[PDB]
């Protein structure tokens, strides 16, 4: 009875790690075999610099994970060689190591040719990312200059009139984070690691976005005093009561 009980428990635990190696197994190959194909349709001479910086942090951020992704190889060969040293059945369905090991030698070919052509690059894609960070700095000195001239402080402005400027305002200032949030996770990506003090611009964006949509705000309760004057000018006079 013990022996049975004991030929019972060992085949359902030597099936439950076979089941539990063959899915790991089956999900880090797919998961090898979509990285490989992304890394496969991006090409490094790509025609837009926005292009070319997505690729690099994508083939930085595989770069990290090899490591991991090497000792789950060893993991799964070790596995897969008990499961055959205990006789497993494997299923007509199981993934050998051979065809996660050359899907992850094929993924390490293709990340090492497009790590070299961008560490060939790395120089020239820190110049255009510190060439286009200067472009955006320039963009933000010249907004926050015009943000003086078409701002409220000009006289004789009408509810609606300055709330529609201050959308478009708005607009530009959140184009312009967006924009700097790109070169960021650019400089990220390519070790461009400059003190993360908010430049002096940081300062200008937060006193900006108190006075941004917000600013449309002094059209709110100017705009029910409005509403009233506009109904007033549809009102017949003798229907008016001072």
């Amino acid at each position: 009875k013990v022996n049975l009980k004991y030929d019972s428990w060992h085949k359902e635990v030597l099936s439950k790690f076979g089941q539990m190696l063959g899915s790991n197994m089956t999900e880090f190959h797919s998961q090898i075999s979509k990285s490989r194909q992304e890394l496969e349709q991006h090409s490094v001479d790509t025609a837009s610099t926005s292009d070319a910086v997505t690729f690099i942090t994508y083939v930085q951020s595989l770069k990290r994970k090899i490591k991991q992704f090497e000792k789950q190889v060893e993991l799964y060969r070790n596995g897969q060689r008990l499961l055959e040293k205990q006789r497993f059945q494997f299923p007509p369905s199981w993934l050998y190591i051979d065809n996660i090991e050359g899907e992850w030698g094929a993924f390490n070919d293709i990340m090492r040719r497009k790590d070299s052509a961008i560490q060939q690059q790395v120089a020239n894609l820190q110049m255009k990312i510190v060439q286009e960070d200067r472009a955006v700095e320039s963009r933000t000195t010249d907004l926050l200059a015009d943000w003086e001239k078409t701002k409220p402080v000009t006289g004789n402005l009408r509810p609606e009139e300055a709330l529609q400027a201050l959308t478009i305002y708005e607009g530009k200032f959140g184009r312009l984070k967006d924009d700097r949030e790109k070169c960021a996770k650019a400089k990220e990506a390519l070790e461009l690691t400059e003190t993360g003090l908010l430049s002096g611009s940081e300062e200008r964006v937060q006193v900006a976005l108190e006075e941004l949509q917000d600013l449309k705000g002094v059209w709110s309760e100017l705009s029910k005093i409005w509403e009233q004057i506009d109904q007033m000018k549809e009102q017949p006079w003798v229907s008016v009561q001072p």
